[PDB]
């Protein structure tokens, strides 16, 4: 219940945590920043 509302679009980030989220709206949400664009290589 709010007069704002994150966007449904498929633009998933990287966190500087390391994790991925499904946009930069639910990112900031967890209280981080984005890292960078696009998912992250878990290879790293």
């Amino acid at each position: 219940k709010k007069v704002c509302a994150c966007p449904k679009i498929l633009k998933p980030v990287c966190g500087s945590d390391g994790r991925t989220y499904a946009n930069s709206c639910i990112a900031r949400c967890n209280g981080v920043s984005i890292k960078s664009e696009g998912s992250c290589p878990t290879g790293i």
